[PDB]
Protein backbone atom coordinates (compact mmCIF):
# COMPACT_ATOMS: atom_id res chain seq x y z
CA UNK A 1 0.00 0.00 0.00
CA UNK A 2 1.66 3.14 1.36
CA UNK A 3 3.98 3.83 4.32
CA UNK A 4 5.55 6.94 5.78
CA UNK A 5 9.12 7.70 4.53
CA UNK A 6 10.19 8.72 8.03
CA UNK A 7 9.27 7.53 11.54
CA UNK A 8 7.33 4.67 10.03
CA UNK A 9 8.08 2.08 12.73
CA UNK A 10 8.68 4.39 15.63
CA UNK A 11 5.58 3.38 17.64
CA UNK A 12 6.21 -0.33 17.07
CA UNK A 13 9.71 0.20 18.51
CA UNK A 14 8.29 1.70 21.72
CA UNK A 15 6.54 0.02 24.62
CA UNK A 16 2.92 -0.80 23.86
CA UNK A 17 1.88 1.52 26.67
CA UNK A 18 3.19 4.48 24.67
CA UNK A 19 0.59 4.13 21.91
CA UNK A 20 -2.13 1.98 23.52
CA UNK A 21 -4.14 4.99 24.69
CA UNK A 22 -7.29 2.97 25.48
CA UNK A 23 -5.27 1.47 28.37
CA UNK A 24 -4.08 4.85 29.64
CA UNK A 25 -5.25 5.86 33.11
CA UNK A 26 -4.90 9.61 33.56
CA UNK A 27 -4.45 11.13 36.98
CA UNK A 28 -7.41 13.50 37.29
CA UNK A 29 -6.80 16.50 39.54
CA UNK A 30 -9.28 18.95 41.00
CA UNK A 31 -10.85 21.51 38.66
CA UNK A 32 -11.92 23.56 41.67
CA UNK A 33 -8.42 25.11 41.70
CA UNK A 34 -9.36 27.04 38.52
CA UNK A 35 -11.59 30.12 38.27
CA UNK A 36 -13.10 30.62 34.82
CA UNK A 37 -12.79 34.20 33.57
CA UNK A 38 -14.00 34.27 30.02
CA UNK A 39 -15.22 31.89 27.33
CA UNK A 40 -12.77 31.86 24.41
CA UNK A 41 -14.43 29.39 22.06
CA UNK A 42 -16.74 26.46 21.63
CA UNK A 43 -16.71 23.40 19.41
CA UNK A 44 -18.63 20.20 18.89
CA UNK A 45 -16.69 18.38 21.61
CA UNK A 46 -15.14 21.04 23.86
CA UNK A 47 -15.29 24.58 25.15
CA UNK A 48 -12.27 26.66 26.08
CA UNK A 49 -12.15 29.28 28.84
CA UNK A 50 -9.51 31.66 30.01
CA UNK A 51 -8.99 30.88 33.70
CA UNK A 52 -6.89 31.66 36.77
CA UNK A 53 -5.31 28.97 38.95
CA UNK A 54 -6.32 30.29 42.36
CA UNK A 55 -3.45 28.62 44.21
CA UNK A 56 -0.71 30.45 42.27
CA UNK A 57 -2.56 33.22 40.32
CA UNK A 58 -1.34 31.81 36.99
CA UNK A 59 -3.47 32.55 33.91
CA UNK A 60 -4.26 29.39 31.92
CA UNK A 61 -6.91 28.02 29.61
CA UNK A 62 -9.35 25.26 30.59
CA UNK A 63 -10.76 23.06 27.85
CA UNK A 64 -13.86 21.31 29.15
CA UNK A 65 -14.47 18.08 27.27
CA UNK A 66 -17.96 16.87 26.43
CA UNK A 67 -17.69 13.79 28.69
CA UNK A 68 -18.22 10.19 27.53
CA UNK A 69 -16.19 10.42 24.34
CA UNK A 70 -14.01 8.29 26.62
CA UNK A 71 -11.70 6.73 24.03
CA UNK A 72 -11.12 10.10 22.34
CA UNK A 73 -10.37 11.76 25.68
CA UNK A 74 -7.79 9.10 26.52
CA UNK A 75 -6.29 9.56 23.06
CA UNK A 76 -5.85 13.32 23.39
CA UNK A 77 -4.52 12.99 26.94
CA UNK A 78 -2.00 10.27 26.06
CA UNK A 79 -0.82 12.17 23.01
CA UNK A 80 -0.26 15.32 25.06
CA UNK A 81 1.59 13.30 27.70
CA UNK A 82 3.82 11.82 25.03
CA UNK A 83 4.52 15.27 23.54
CA UNK A 84 5.51 16.72 26.95
CA UNK A 85 8.14 19.41 26.46
CA UNK A 86 8.00 19.29 22.65
CA UNK A 87 9.09 22.43 20.85
CA UNK A 88 6.19 24.79 20.15
CA UNK A 89 3.54 22.30 21.22
CA UNK A 90 0.92 23.81 23.52
CA UNK A 91 1.86 22.89 27.08
CA UNK A 92 -0.61 20.66 28.95
CA UNK A 93 -0.40 21.80 32.60
CA UNK A 94 -2.90 19.37 34.10
CA UNK A 95 -5.78 16.94 33.54
CA UNK A 96 -8.64 17.77 35.94
CA UNK A 97 -12.24 16.87 36.72
CA UNK A 98 -15.13 18.62 38.41
CA UNK A 99 -14.96 16.57 41.64
CA UNK A 100 -18.76 16.13 41.74
CA UNK A 101 -19.87 15.61 38.12
CA UNK A 102 -16.53 14.00 37.09
CA UNK A 103 -16.59 15.98 33.79
CA UNK A 104 -13.00 16.08 32.50
CA UNK A 105 -11.06 19.11 31.39
CA UNK A 106 -7.56 19.86 30.16
CA UNK A 107 -5.59 22.81 31.51
CA UNK A 108 -3.15 24.46 29.06
CA UNK A 109 -0.77 27.38 29.12
CA UNK A 110 -2.27 30.69 28.00
CA UNK A 111 -0.91 32.29 24.81
CA UNK A 112 -1.86 35.89 24.00
CA UNK A 113 -2.45 35.27 20.34
CA UNK A 114 -3.07 37.70 17.52
CA UNK A 115 -5.99 36.54 15.42
CA UNK A 116 -4.63 35.18 12.19
CA UNK A 117 -7.00 37.15 9.97
CA UNK A 118 -5.41 40.40 11.17
CA UNK A 119 -1.91 38.95 11.58
CA UNK A 120 -1.50 37.46 8.13
CA UNK A 121 -2.11 40.84 6.52
CA UNK A 122 0.94 42.42 8.23
CA UNK A 123 3.52 39.63 8.07
CA UNK A 124 6.84 40.40 6.37
CA UNK A 125 8.90 37.93 4.35
CA UNK A 126 11.11 37.25 7.35
CA UNK A 127 8.05 36.86 9.66
CA UNK A 128 6.61 34.16 7.43
CA UNK A 129 9.89 32.28 7.27
CA UNK A 130 10.26 32.56 11.06
CA UNK A 131 6.75 31.41 11.95
CA UNK A 132 6.74 28.59 9.43
CA UNK A 133 10.06 27.39 10.76
CA UNK A 134 8.66 27.41 14.30
CA UNK A 135 5.57 25.50 13.16
CA UNK A 136 7.78 22.97 11.38
CA UNK A 137 9.62 22.38 14.66
CA UNK A 138 6.35 21.33 16.27
CA UNK A 139 5.41 19.02 13.40
CA UNK A 140 8.81 17.43 13.18
CA UNK A 141 8.61 16.83 16.91
CA UNK A 142 5.16 15.23 16.88
CA UNK A 143 5.93 13.12 13.79
CA UNK A 144 9.11 11.91 15.48
CA UNK A 145 6.91 10.95 18.44
CA UNK A 146 4.76 8.87 16.12
CA UNK A 147 1.82 11.26 16.05
CA UNK A 148 -0.08 12.92 13.18
CA UNK A 149 -1.86 16.15 14.15
CA UNK A 150 -4.54 15.91 11.39
CA UNK A 151 -5.96 19.37 11.97
CA UNK A 152 -3.23 21.83 11.02
CA UNK A 153 -4.86 25.17 10.10
CA UNK A 154 -4.41 28.85 11.09
CA UNK A 155 -6.91 28.60 13.96
CA UNK A 156 -4.74 25.82 15.52
CA UNK A 157 -1.44 27.73 15.19
CA UNK A 158 -1.49 30.34 17.93
CA UNK A 159 0.98 33.19 17.45
CA UNK A 160 1.86 35.86 20.00
CA UNK A 161 3.32 38.36 17.58
CA UNK A 162 4.65 40.62 20.31
CA UNK A 163 6.69 37.96 22.17
CA UNK A 164 7.25 35.96 18.96
CA UNK A 165 5.83 32.74 20.39
CA UNK A 166 4.05 30.03 18.41
CA UNK A 167 2.08 27.03 19.72
CA UNK A 168 0.38 24.19 17.80
CA UNK A 169 -2.91 23.58 19.67
CA UNK A 170 -5.90 21.24 19.65
CA UNK A 171 -4.66 17.70 19.57
CA UNK A 172 -8.23 16.36 19.70
CA UNK A 173 -8.01 14.88 16.18
CA UNK A 174 -4.43 13.65 16.47
CA UNK A 175 -3.59 9.95 16.11
CA UNK A 176 -0.72 7.53 16.36
CA UNK A 177 0.78 6.40 13.05
CA UNK A 178 1.09 2.64 12.49
CA UNK A 179 2.29 1.25 9.11
CA UNK A 180 -0.55 -0.10 6.96
CA UNK A 181 -3.25 1.22 9.33
CA UNK A 182 -6.33 2.61 7.60
CA UNK A 183 -7.49 5.87 9.16
CA UNK A 184 -10.72 7.86 9.07
CA UNK A 185 -10.56 10.44 6.29
CA UNK A 186 -12.99 12.75 8.15
CA UNK A 187 -10.21 14.85 9.66
CA UNK A 188 -8.91 18.39 9.04
CA UNK A 189 -10.78 21.52 8.04
CA UNK A 190 -12.08 21.43 4.46
CA UNK A 191 -9.56 23.97 3.18
CA UNK A 192 -6.61 22.05 4.65
CA UNK A 193 -7.60 18.51 3.70
CA UNK A 194 -4.96 16.72 1.63
CA UNK A 195 -6.02 15.11 -1.66
CA UNK A 196 -5.69 11.75 0.02
CA UNK A 197 -8.61 12.59 2.31
CA UNK A 198 -10.69 14.04 -0.57
CA UNK A 199 -10.34 10.81 -2.58
CA UNK A 200 -10.95 8.54 0.44
CA UNK A 201 -7.43 7.09 0.62
CA UNK A 202 -7.24 5.77 4.17
CA UNK A 203 -3.62 4.61 4.35
CA UNK A 204 -2.22 8.11 4.96
CA UNK A 205 0.57 9.27 7.29
CA UNK A 206 2.37 12.31 8.74
CA UNK A 207 2.57 13.74 5.20
CA UNK A 208 -1.07 14.79 5.55
CA UNK A 209 0.12 17.51 7.93
CA UNK A 210 2.66 18.66 5.36
CA UNK A 211 -0.14 19.29 2.84
CA UNK A 212 -1.91 21.41 5.41
CA UNK A 213 1.23 23.34 6.21
CA UNK A 214 1.80 23.92 2.47
CA UNK A 215 -1.69 25.39 2.28
CA UNK A 216 -0.82 27.74 5.11
CA UNK A 217 2.46 28.72 3.45
CA UNK A 218 0.66 29.48 0.20
CA UNK A 219 -1.91 31.60 2.00
CA UNK A 220 0.78 33.63 3.71
CA UNK A 221 3.13 34.28 0.80
CA UNK A 222 0.30 34.93 -1.67
CA UNK A 223 -2.15 36.67 0.70
CA UNK A 224 -5.07 34.44 -0.33
CA UNK A 225 -6.53 32.90 2.83
CA UNK A 226 -7.60 30.15 2.67
CA UNK A 227 -5.59 29.34 -0.41
CA UNK A 228 -7.88 26.58 -1.77
CA UNK A 229 -11.41 27.68 -0.92
CA UNK A 230 -13.76 24.85 -1.71
CA UNK A 231 -17.49 25.09 -1.10
CA UNK A 232 -17.72 21.39 -0.08
CA UNK A 233 -15.35 18.41 -0.18
CA UNK A 234 -15.94 17.74 -3.88
CA UNK A 235 -15.32 21.35 -4.84
CA UNK A 236 -12.23 21.31 -2.61
CA UNK A 237 -10.57 18.76 -4.86
CA UNK A 238 -11.63 20.71 -7.96
CA UNK A 239 -10.00 23.84 -6.55
CA UNK A 240 -6.81 21.87 -5.98
CA UNK A 241 -6.87 20.37 -9.47
CA UNK A 242 -7.30 23.78 -11.05
CA UNK A 243 -3.80 24.58 -9.70
CA UNK A 244 -1.98 21.22 -9.64
CA UNK A 245 -3.62 19.96 -12.86
CA UNK A 246 -5.85 17.03 -13.68
CA UNK A 247 -3.35 14.84 -15.56
CA UNK A 248 -1.20 14.92 -12.48
CA UNK A 249 -4.21 13.94 -10.30
CA UNK A 250 -4.91 10.94 -12.51
CA UNK A 251 -1.28 9.79 -12.23
CA UNK A 252 -1.53 9.93 -8.44
CA UNK A 253 -4.76 7.92 -8.45
CA UNK A 254 -3.28 5.31 -10.75
CA UNK A 255 -0.14 4.89 -8.62
CA UNK A 256 -2.14 4.16 -5.47
CA UNK A 257 -5.00 2.26 -7.16
CA UNK A 258 -7.56 4.88 -6.13
CA UNK A 259 -10.97 5.17 -7.79
CA UNK A 260 -12.66 8.54 -7.79
CA UNK A 261 -16.20 8.96 -6.63
CA UNK A 262 -18.14 9.17 -9.94
CA UNK A 263 -19.69 12.49 -8.97
CA UNK A 264 -16.29 13.93 -9.86
CA UNK A 265 -16.99 13.07 -13.50
CA UNK A 266 -19.43 15.98 -13.68
CA UNK A 267 -17.27 18.63 -12.00
CA UNK A 268 -13.47 18.11 -12.37
CA UNK A 269 -13.01 19.26 -15.97
CA UNK A 270 -9.56 19.42 -17.59
CA UNK A 271 -6.94 21.71 -16.09
CA UNK A 272 -3.29 22.26 -16.84
CA UNK A 273 -0.79 22.44 -14.01
CA UNK A 274 -0.29 26.14 -13.23
CA UNK A 275 3.01 27.87 -12.60
CA UNK A 276 3.26 29.10 -9.01
CA UNK A 277 4.45 32.45 -10.35
CA UNK A 278 0.91 32.95 -11.70
CA UNK A 279 -0.17 33.86 -8.15
CA UNK A 280 2.30 36.78 -7.83
CA UNK A 281 1.07 40.34 -8.12
CA UNK A 282 1.92 43.74 -6.70
CA UNK A 283 0.25 43.06 -3.34
CA UNK A 284 2.27 39.92 -2.52
CA UNK A 285 5.48 40.26 -4.56
CA UNK A 286 7.59 41.24 -1.53
CA UNK A 287 6.69 37.95 0.18
CA UNK A 288 7.50 35.64 -2.74
CA UNK A 289 11.00 34.51 -3.72
CA UNK A 290 12.36 31.63 -5.85
CA UNK A 291 13.09 29.79 -2.59
CA UNK A 292 9.54 30.22 -1.30
CA UNK A 293 8.10 28.87 -4.56
CA UNK A 294 10.48 25.91 -4.63
CA UNK A 295 9.52 24.97 -1.10
CA UNK A 296 5.82 25.37 -1.80
CA UNK A 297 6.07 23.29 -4.94
CA UNK A 298 7.64 20.47 -2.86
CA UNK A 299 4.82 20.56 -0.25
CA UNK A 300 1.67 20.96 -2.34
CA UNK A 301 1.99 17.66 -4.25
CA UNK A 302 -0.78 15.15 -4.82
CA UNK A 303 1.55 12.25 -4.02
CA UNK A 304 1.82 12.25 -0.25
CA UNK A 305 5.03 10.15 -0.43
CA UNK A 306 6.79 12.83 -2.46
CA UNK A 307 6.00 15.78 -0.20
CA UNK A 308 8.88 17.05 1.93
CA UNK A 309 9.02 15.76 5.49
CA UNK A 310 8.92 18.42 8.19
CA UNK A 311 12.67 18.00 8.61
CA UNK A 312 13.38 18.31 4.88
CA UNK A 313 11.24 21.41 4.82
CA UNK A 314 13.19 22.89 7.76
CA UNK A 315 16.41 22.17 5.85
CA UNK A 316 15.23 24.07 2.77
CA UNK A 317 17.10 27.26 1.77
CA UNK A 318 13.95 29.30 2.35
CA UNK A 319 14.73 29.02 6.08
CA UNK A 320 18.43 29.81 5.89
CA UNK A 321 17.85 33.46 6.97
CA UNK A 322 16.01 32.21 10.08
CA UNK A 323 18.65 29.61 10.98
CA UNK A 324 21.32 32.27 10.60
CA UNK A 325 19.46 34.58 12.98
CA UNK A 326 18.84 31.83 15.56
CA UNK A 327 22.61 31.18 15.78
O1 LIG B 1 -4.37 31.77 14.10
C1 LIG B 1 -4.28 32.43 15.06
C2 LIG B 1 -5.58 32.88 15.73
C3 LIG B 1 -6.35 31.71 16.42
C4 LIG B 1 -7.82 31.98 16.84
C5 LIG B 1 -8.08 31.81 18.36
C6 LIG B 1 -8.97 30.60 18.81
C7 LIG B 1 -9.69 30.75 20.18
C8 LIG B 1 -9.49 29.62 21.23
N1 LIG B 1 -8.48 30.00 22.22
C9 LIG B 1 -7.53 29.07 22.74
N2 LIG B 1 -7.70 27.78 22.49
C10 LIG B 1 -6.81 26.86 22.96
C11 LIG B 1 -7.06 25.52 22.68
C12 LIG B 1 -6.20 24.53 23.13
C13 LIG B 1 -6.39 23.09 22.75
O2 LIG B 1 -7.53 22.69 22.36
O3 LIG B 1 -5.35 22.34 22.75
C14 LIG B 1 -5.09 24.84 23.87
C15 LIG B 1 -4.87 26.18 24.14
C16 LIG B 1 -5.71 27.23 23.71
C17 LIG B 1 -5.47 28.63 23.97
C18 LIG B 1 -4.39 29.10 24.78
N3 LIG B 1 -4.24 30.43 24.99
C19 LIG B 1 -5.15 31.31 24.56
C20 LIG B 1 -6.25 30.93 23.79
C21 LIG B 1 -6.44 29.56 23.51
N4 LIG B 1 -2.92 32.80 15.44
O4 LIG B 1 -2.65 33.57 16.58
Amino acid sequence: GSRARVYAEVNSLRSREYWDYEAHVPSWGNQDDYQLVRKLGRGKYSEVFEAINITNNERVVVKILKPVKKKKIKREVKILENLRGGTNIIKLIDTVKDPVSKTPALVFEYINNTDFKQLYQILTDFDIRFYMYELLKALDYCHSKGIMHRDVKPHNVMIDHQQKKLRLIDWGLAEFYHPAQEYNVRVASRYFKGPELLVDYQMYDYSLDMWSLGCMLASMIFRREPFFHGQDNYDQLVRIAKVLGTEELYGYLKKYHIDLDPHFNDILGQHSRKRWENFIHSENRHLVSPEALDLLDKLLRYDHQQRLTAKEAMEHPYFYPVVKEQS
